[PDB]
């Protein structure tokens, strides 16, 4: 679905909750994450980290592509 | 990984919890979201909104592609 | 953004929290999920399932592509 969704998802969050913020993470993703962490609510970061962790598992669990080979035959 | 995952993720949610639902969001994404919100548990929506917010940060923080230029030289 | 993000997101989780783990879900996604579930904290799984459920809604709500046709005319 490409993008054009964060502004539509952000707005869906900017109207459902007046406390939803998305600070400009202009740094890099590891800065943008530590910034959201060092900036957003530590607890929203707690949850965001868990969101990234779930995001991580999911992608890992659903990474059927990357699969190491093994031993087909017995000997 | 394309799609073919929501039915496999939905099933992973339809078996782990008998209270997991995914109402037909036939409207548009902003209707589908307000529907999940106006339909799903406000608290599941609270969490979903936070999920969209985390989903949003992540994508924003990890959006190394979109980067505004600046001033390389001092003068 | 392709991938090269789970290791950067995992690290963002491996430094923010010393209890963040991502067990090798070498099985399939439905095994990797039931493994994270049967392995990770049931409560982290509770949240991960909710993360997959939110991940699911979002993708479904934002699936403007898949749209069944209807009746344009009245008769």
């Amino acid at each position: 679905y490409g993008n054009m969704t964060e502004d539509h998802v952000m707005h869906l969050l900017q109207n459902a909750d007046p406390l939803k913020v998305y600070p400009p993470l202009k740094g890099s993703f590891p800065e943008n994450l530590r910034h959201l962490k060092n900036t957003m609510e530590t607890i929203d970061w707690k949850v965001f980290e868990s969101w990234m962790h779930h995001w991580l598992l999911f992608e890992m669990s659903r990474h059927s592509l990357e699969q190491k080979p093994t031993d087909a035959p017995p000997k």
